[PDB]
């Protein structure tokens, strides 16, 4: 009665992780197969399915949905790669190596948009309104993905999201932590601590980073609670924010002239292949090559010429002066130094790759300068066969340092882009660091992705939460951890262990609402024990300090499993008691607040069952 039933479906294999779009009613999930498939709310429709090759990647371990639900990311434990591509097509508009094999995944964006922020997020709007669109990338065999082949709307537009700034967190099965801008530009590669990254949370004040690992041991695992102080990010949000936009137009730029030069060098290959097929003496000739023949070979020399021609004129030319456009603003933002200096923009390493694509665009004039001048001897070759012209004939009968020139030119722009993430990164101290307990034998029957604990942001009240399941100490009890975002601020209630009633024991439970969390319950009666309901947690907080004390007591040296007997116990009641219930075996849940929709998995079953909460 209290939530209405959109679907129920058979899932064929397996599924080690479940997430909802935040803007949509879609859910992504992996099928233990290594393929990522999208389902609809209304009857678990299957929108599309992504199969795993080994060209580019075949281990999926995490998904991350983006703010603005149009692109959809997913890392490779195996390949060691996160690929970026859009919800409609499976194709995949980005991709980025990483440092060590991912083991979880979180988008997160910016909850602050005060004053100054405002006037950048205008201000790129017009940038981007203004400034005109590059030269269309001819659609080419040799192009992969054809993001620049200009169809429609383009795809580089829904890459780069809103100028408000997501980043995109990777975690490790080290304890390496990577952060990405708008899911492109490294701002920071954080390596302080010790277990295999199991949850992840970066602030939406971006104050804090708090981290779960489940560090490997002999026997069982040990689940260990961190939180990271990247308050650098916070403090200079607006310089950030900026810094980062300017380095996804670069990084997007760039790779606009590899592919460009890609497509012009392809292009120049096709001539010397068709030259190679071609080339007593009069005989010889009309037999070898027939007169009909020299003029389909004429037209294909001529279009590759003007393409290349249309490459270096049209496409390097506008590629170079935007890259020669977003590098001396990025100087004229590193010419600050009160902002900017303490987040390792460097005014004289910008300056050097201005020359730098400088001079590329000079050796490509120059590169031109030889294929017209061979081109010319060409001409006077081909009228002559055919029917100052002369000269040409004797004279006729990658390349110039331009392979050196780009590789100086990308050597000065990556260490424009790699200087403020080693700085950033060295910026963020390990502040806290909570031992909680060691697995027991049944909690490592189901996925490291879809159980507790759960890490989130609750960006209301700015405090990282995390509610885990202690066994050894309790088997009905949840533990409810929150921590300020802001470590100075000293918060109420930090730990309380939450005895929900009836209803008893608590298998998932995850964010919804402002104020309330969805839980999967375990009843008293024997047949049908699995129910789920939203759970009010304002019952315990108290917001109130109870005999001067604020639960930090405990030995934070010691596992916090050592000290379950002096921790505060509550108990908690439900909206409704006995709210809904189902013949299957569930202990799971994914949910949407803003959309109002749940997603209901079965215990190993994968047998999944939806319902609206509207």
């Amino acid at each position: 009665p209290p939530f209405r039933q959109v679907g129920e479906k058979q899932l064929p294999h397996e599924i080690i992780f479940l997430a909802w779009s935040p803007k949509r009613d879609l859910i992504a999930l992996v099928n233990k197969a290594g393929e990522v498939l999208l389902h609809r709310l209304a009857n678990i429709q299957r929108v599309w399915s992504l199969p795993p090759n080994e060209n580019t990647g075949k281990e999926v371990t995490c998904l991350a949905w983006r703010p603005d639900g149009k692109i959809l990311a997913f890392g490779l434990a195996d390949t060691k790669k996160v690929i970026l591509c859009d919800v409609e097509k499976p194709e995949s508009l980005h991709s980025f190596s990483l440092e060590t094999p991912i083991s979880c995944m979180q988008w997160m964006e910016v909850n602050v948009e005060n004053s100054v922020l405002t006037s950048f997020y205008n201000a790129e709007d017009e940038a981007n309104v203004l400034l005109p669109k590059l030269p269309a990338l001819p659609k080419n065999y040799t192009a992969t993905a054809k993001i620049f082949s200009e169809e429609k709307s383009d795809e580089i537009l829904k890459l780069l999201g809103d100028a408000r700034l997501n980043a995109l967190v990777l975690g490790g099965d080290s304890g390496q932590i990577e952060i990405y801008a708008y899911g492109m530009y490294k701002i920071a590669t954080i390596s302080e601590v010790y277990g295999s990254c199991l949850r992840l949370c970066l602030s939406s004040d971006l104050k804090s980073l708090s981290v779960v690992t489940e560090l490997t041991t002999n026997n069982t695992p040990e689940i260990t609670y961190f939180q990271l102080d990247t308050s650098l990010l916070s403090d200079y949000l607006p310089e950030v924010t900026r810094m980062a936009r300017k380095f996804t137009h670069i990084s997007t730029l760039l790779q606009y002239l590899q592919l460009s030069l890609t497509c012009m060098c392809e292009a120049w290959e096709e001539i010397l292949m068709q030259m190679d097929s071609r080339l007593e003496l009069q005989t010889l000739l009309m037999n070898q090559l027939t007169v009909k023949g020299l003029k389909k070979l004429g037209q294909s020399v001529e279009s590759s010429y003007s393409t290349i021609q249309k490459l270096v004129i049209s496409h390097l030319q506008s590629g170079a002066e935007a890259l020669l456009y977003h590098l001396s603003e990025l100087k004229g933002m590193a010419l600050w130094r009160q902002k900017y200096e303490p987040l390792g923009l460097d005014a004289k390493a910008i300056e050097d790759a201005i020359t730098a694509v400088g001079s590329f665009i000079l050796k490509a004039h120059e590169l031109l300068q030889v294929i017209d001048s061979g081109m010319k001897n060409f001409k006077a070759f081909f009228r002559w066969l055919y029917v100052d012209f002369l000269t040409e004939h004797f004279n006729e009968a990658p390349e110039k340092s331009l392979h050196f020139v780009k590789r100086q030119m990308e050597a000065i722009i990556d260490r424009c882009l790699t200087k403020p993430a080693q700085i950033i990164g060295a910026s963020v101290q390990q502040k806290r660091c909570l031992p909680l307990y060691q697995v027991s034998a049944s909690e490592e029957a189901c996925p490291r992705l879809i159980s507790l604990p759960y890490l989130w942001n609750d960006k209301s009240q700015n405090l990282h939460c995390v509610m885990f399941r202690m066994l050894e100490s309790s088997s009905s009890k949840v533990f409810i951890l929150r921590q300020p975002t802001d470590l100075s601020r000293s918060i109420n209630e930090a730990l309380l262990a939450v005895t929900i009633g009836s209803s008893y024991s608590c298998l998932d439970a995850r964010f919804y609402d402002e104020d309330i969390i969805t839980v999967v319950l375990r009843d008293n009666s024997e047949p049908e024990g699995k129910d789920r309901v939203l759970s009010q947690l304002s019952l315990s907080q108290l917001y109130s300090d109870e005999e001067t004390e604020d639960e930090f007591t405990w030995d934070t040296s010691k596992r916090l499993e050592e000290q379950h007997s002096d921790i505060p116990t509550r108990t908690v009641f439900l909206e409704n008691q006995g709210r809904l219930l189902e013949n299957m075996k569930a202990h799971y849940v994914s949910v949407n607040g803003i959309r109002k929709v749940a997603c209901v998995l079965s215990s190993n079953l994968r047998h999944v069952r939806v319902f609206e909460m509207d």
